């Protein structure tokens, strides 16, 4: 089977075990977010006659989920099996002797319901107009106690049969009620929340990519997989091409999340920022200095003399593209066939002196990248450059100057750019919040195409417990 999608997201078996180590703390809130309602009547009893029963402000007082179960069900759903989940409720049992009035005042009795679940919620995943749901008709539930236990143990003759054969019922249907909607809300909370929190990372500012699913996710034994189209948006504007062809053999089982790109996401990537003015840079004085010294070379060497020239404080350089860059992935990397121009401006104290290079050129670099230490690393693999036209501004122009400005963009220009980029690159990453997640040995691999990322992950047992106090 093939899929049109921009970008592809696998969750493996691997990763879901992972995820239910924590499945206890959200079958918890579930049954904190259930309303367990008052259940009364008026049944008439053995001997007593008429007896205005009610079981009032029923609240859990105790919860525990013994052990919790994940099983990828083939074409179908997500299995998640709860075993012995401890249940205690709390309460207060009100009653009145209607037709034996002899038998005085009407009675207040604390009461505490002591039960034992076991939970089977099969979760079905669809793709509601874009937008990842969550379906969960089959959920079901094994009642092994639901004992009511009175204070002071106290029993009139009517309590106890009057809940066995009445109460019992009733309140385990209405507790599987409650149970398997909470659960089917918190379910959908988590998928639009995180969702929502993914289109979040991938945009910034006016720049934002559509995730709109392609298509109802997949589930197989092995994974999990959702298909989205990786266009995008531009100050709220999208074109809806054609999308590419996306192979669920080019994704493997064994790590924990897999992500596909074609390389036409980095392609309306480079339209959007390119767009946007973003792909510009501009260096004066101290920090054009500072770059130099950067790239390992002292300032008054005398090389740097003659060029800067007497006066670097004023000396001013800007590079900025003249077209969209052309981003391809290929097997050796990613490969950014980019269109600059590198103005350069050393001023002297008469205008005539001072010196105005102006390089039109194309920079192809094939860069390659890593992620550790919570780092972005571009590392170049290849490059060329082919000067288009290079024209001088003043009288003070040669080709030895030519060259040394020519080369000054090779062996610091390439660098500095491709530096900046990590640095740019990593500082979203964490104002996206990735640096809070433990990425497990990333791969970063780069096929004719397409790019892909091969990560294991370290679920932190704080950032559930912090979107989860968020709902109440
Ligand atoms: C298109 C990618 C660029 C790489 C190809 C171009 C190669 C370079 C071409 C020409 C060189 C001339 C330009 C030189 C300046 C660029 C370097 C730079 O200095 O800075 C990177 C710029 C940001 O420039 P600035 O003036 O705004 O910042 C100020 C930057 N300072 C703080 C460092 C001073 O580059 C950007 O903005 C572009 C990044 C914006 C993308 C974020 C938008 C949200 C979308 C996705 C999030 C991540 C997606 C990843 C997963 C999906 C796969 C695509
Ligand atoms: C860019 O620099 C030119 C000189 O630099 C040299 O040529 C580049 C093409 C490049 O190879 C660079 O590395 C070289 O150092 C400037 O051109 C010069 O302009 C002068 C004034 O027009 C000119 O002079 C005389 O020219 C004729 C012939 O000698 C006389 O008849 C005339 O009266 C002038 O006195 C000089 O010859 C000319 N050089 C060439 C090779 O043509 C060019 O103007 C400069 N650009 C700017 C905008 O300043
Ligand atoms: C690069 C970024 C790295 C981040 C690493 C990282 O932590 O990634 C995980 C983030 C959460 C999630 C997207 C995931 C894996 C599985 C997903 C879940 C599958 C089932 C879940 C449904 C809502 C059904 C829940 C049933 C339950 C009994 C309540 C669903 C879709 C929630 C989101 C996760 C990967
Ligand atoms: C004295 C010096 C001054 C002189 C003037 C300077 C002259 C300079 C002249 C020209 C400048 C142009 C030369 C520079 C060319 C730049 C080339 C250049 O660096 O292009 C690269 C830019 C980044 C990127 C798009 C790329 C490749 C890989 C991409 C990345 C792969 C995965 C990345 C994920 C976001 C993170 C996954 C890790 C996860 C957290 C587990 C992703 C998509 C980030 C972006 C890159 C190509
Ligand atoms: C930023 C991760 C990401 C999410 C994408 O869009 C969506 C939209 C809806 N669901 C998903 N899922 C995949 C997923 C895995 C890991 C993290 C994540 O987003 C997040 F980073 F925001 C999370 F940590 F909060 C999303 C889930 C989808 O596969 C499923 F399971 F619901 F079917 N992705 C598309 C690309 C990328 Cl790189
Ligand atoms: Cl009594």
């Amino acid at each position: 089977t093939s899929h049109e999608a921009g970008i592809v997201c696998r969750i493996t078996k691997p990763a879901l075990l992972v995820l239910n180590h924590e499945t206890a703390k959200v079958i918890q809130t579930a049954f904190q977010r259930a309303s367990y309602p008052d259940i009364t009547g008026e049944k008439a009893m053995m001997l007593l006659g008429q007896v205005k029963y009610g079981l009032h402000n029923i609240q859990i007082s105790h919860l525990s989920i013994a052990s919790s179960q994940v099983e990828l069900v083939e074409a179908k759903s997500i299995d998640v099996s709860i075993q012995d989940v401890s249940v205690v409720f709390k309460g207060t049992l009100k009653y009145g002797y209607t037709t034996a009035w002899w038998l005085g005042i009407d009675q207040s009795i604390d009461f505490e319901i002591d039960s034992a679940i076991d939970l089977q919620i099969n979760t079905q995943l669809t793709a509601d107009s874009g937008r990842v749901r969550t379906d969960a008709p089959d959920c079901y539930l094994s009642f092994h106690k639901l004992l009511l236990h009175l204070q002071g143990e106290r029993e009139p003759g009517w309590i106890k049969q009057l809940f066995t054969n009445f109460i019992s019922f009733t309140l385990k249907l209405v507790l599987k009620g409650q149970i398997c909607k909470e659960i089917n809300v918190i379910s959908n909370i988590m998928a639009d929340f995180v969702q929502t929190r993914a289109a979040s990372i991938l945009s910034d500012g006016d720049i934002g990519v559509d995730i709109s699913l392609t298509g109802d996710p997949v589930i197989t034994a092995s994974y999990l997989e959702s298909h989205h189209k990786g266009h995008f948006i531009y100050k709220d504007v999208s074109e809806d091409l054609p999308l590419p062809t996306f192979s669920p053999t080019l994704l493997g089982d064994s790590r924990m999340l897999y992500f596909w790109f074609s390389e036409r996401v980095f392609h309306s990537l480079a339209k959007v920022a390119f767009q946007d003015g973003r792909l510009m840079l501009s260096l004066m004085g101290d920090e054009f200095k500072a770059v130099l010294e950067t790239w390992g070379f002292n300032t008054n060497q005398e090389i740097f003399q003659e060029v800067v020239g007497g006066f670097p404080s004023q000396a001013q350089v800007t590079v900025h593209c003249l077209k969209m860059p052309k981003i391809s992935c290929q097997n050796k990397g990613v490969v950014v066939d980019s269109s600059v121009m590198v103005k350069f401006l050393f001023p002297r104290p008469d205008q005539q002196h001072s010196v105005a290079y102006t390089f039109e050129e194309d920079i192809v670099t094939t860069v390659q990248a890593s992620y550790s230490k919570k780092k972005l690393f571009l590392s170049l693999l290849d490059f060329q450059i082919t000067p288009k036209t290079v024209s001088n501004l003043t009288e003070s122009s040669s080709e030895s100057i030519q060259s040394f400005l020519q080369s000054m963009i090779t062996a610091v220009g390439i660098p500095e750019v491709m530096s900046r980029l990590e640095v740019v690159f990593t500082a979203l990453m964490n104002s996206k919040g990735v640096s809070l997640f433990d990425i497990i040995n990333p791969e970063i691999i780069t096929r004719d195409g397409f790019l892909l990322l091969q990560m294991d992950f370290g679920f932190p047992e704080h950032l559930l417990v912090d979107f989860l106090q968020s709902l109440s």
